[PDB]
Formats: structure tokens, sequence, C-alpha cells
């Protein structure tokens, strides 16, 4: 099975997986310097009010919140983006130091963190059907850097103890994403992929440019996860981020100038 070590990680994908070669892979660096300012990019609509979230679960790569998307409850539309989107889930990449762990860079920089707020086309019926679509999901990343505690992000950080191993999961009902949102809604929007297999080209990126500060003791939790199921020997699930990919033929734009 696919991971994040030397036997299984980023650089050994492309064997089960060929699309990991694509024209649209994810992550990218972005590079402010030559991403373009586009002024026909309207504000993002982000409609988190009515958000039902259901569950914690660890499957053996990161931690999902999953959330209820029998119904229009927590959208997001606007930007680039044509149509609603669904929320379905969000999840996380970190390191194992603070210096390593957003799946994007910025200049080449890295962040402690990379949160993923994944949301699904609603003309396409369900998710299965919106991830074989062009334009089925919209992705929003969140850059996580190390400095003062998130008080939202604390109710996601005390329920890791339940959901340790591999294939656990929790109730977790009445979370508000709305806590784990920056203040400005700045944005780089390009097409890409999902970033873990099957690495789908089915992606539009909106990545804010204003990170969300999380303590390092916050941050320490998430690094006391394990890949491994209950009775395995324990492995931490620490550096479950891919590294950035080629851009090729593609235009970043950024919604501010
Ligand atoms: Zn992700």
């Amino acid at each position: 099975h696919w991971g994040y070590g030397k036997h299984n990680g980023p650089e050994h994908w492309h064997k089960d997986f060929p699309i990991a070669k694509g024209e649209r892979q994810s992550p990218v660096d972005i590079d402010t310097h030559t991403a373009k300012y586009d002024p026909s990019l309207k504000p993002l609509s982000v409609s988190y009010d009515q958000a039902t979230s259901l569950r914690i679960l660890n499957n053996g790569h990161a931690f999902n919140v999953e959330f209820d998307d029998s119904q229009d409850k927590a959208v997001l539309k606007g930007g680039p983006l044509d149509g609603t989107y669904r929320l379905i889930e969000f999840h996380f990449h970190w390191g194992s130091l603070d210096g390593q762990g957003s799946e994007h860079t910025v200049d080449k920089k890295k962040y402690a963190a990379e949160l993923h707020l994944v949301h699904w086309n609603t003309k396409y019926g369900d998710f299965g059907k919106a991830v074989q679509q062009p334009d089925g999901l919209a992705v929003l990343g969140i850059f996580l850097k190390v400095g003062s505690a998130k008080p939202g992000l604390q109710k996601v950080v005390d329920v890791l103890d339940s959901i340790k191993t591999k294939g656990k999961s929790a109730d977790f009902t009445n979370f508000d994403p709305r806590g784990l949102l920056p203040e400005s809604l700045d944005y780089w929007t390009y097409p890409g992929s999902l970033t873990t297999p099957p690495l789908l080209e089915c992606v539009t990126w909106i990545v804010l440019k204003e990170p969300i500060s999380v303590s390092s003791e916050q941050v320490l939790k998430f690094r006391k996860l394990n890949f491994n199921g209950e009775g395995e020997p324990e492995e931490l699930m620490v550096d479950n981020w891919r590294p950035a990919q080629p851009l090729k033929n593609r235009q970043i734009k950024a919604s501010f100038k």
C-alpha cells in the first residue's frame, strides 16, 4: 500500500498510479512574483453557517473530520468557481518538525501544516461522480504556522487520543469549521489534483494567502497519531505531505495585487 515511508512514499506512487506524472498534479510551489493578479476573480463565498460535522476518523494517512453533505448545509461558491460545492471533509498534513509539513509552498517557504477543506460540485450528484470531472472538486488550502494557539482547533486536538490508530473513529458533532478560517480570504488559484492516491486531476485549488497560527502544543498532538493499526508496531504519523510537483502548462492566478 502507499504511504509516506522510504519504501512506499511519494516517489513510488507512479507505479500504481501513473497519473502521478500527469500535467495537472498538486501540490505546487506558488511563486508570488509570477502569479498573475486577475481582477475578474470574484470574492470567495464561504457559507458554513449550517455545517453539520459527524465523525472524526484516523484513516492511516491522516485524520478526517466528516460532514453531512446530503444537502447544501456548508457550501463554497464564488471565487473562480462555477456552481455550488458542498463541504464533505477536512484533514491536515503536517511535519515531524515545525519547518516542514505543508504541501504547497510559497516562494519555496514550507509551513508547519496545511489544512484542506474538500468540497464537491453539486451538479455531479455525489462525491464519487465528482472526482471523475475536471471541475469536480474545490479544495480550500490553509497554511498553519506555529505561534499563538487557535481556540477553534482545540476541540479537534482533544479528541485525537480517541483515534490514535488506523481505523479508529469517534463521534464529532457540532464542530464549527468557521473557527479555522483566517481573517482575510485573499487567495491564489490554479487547476490541480488530489494530493494522495488516486491523485485524480479533478481539483480547483484555492489557497489562502493568510496563514492561521496554532501553538506548538497543538501541533505536538498531531504528531502523536499513528499510521499503524492497533496491535501493530508503532509508526508515528508525521510528514504525511507530498512534495511540490512541476507547474508545467499552468498559470497561478491571484485574487489580490
Ligand atoms: Zn490534503
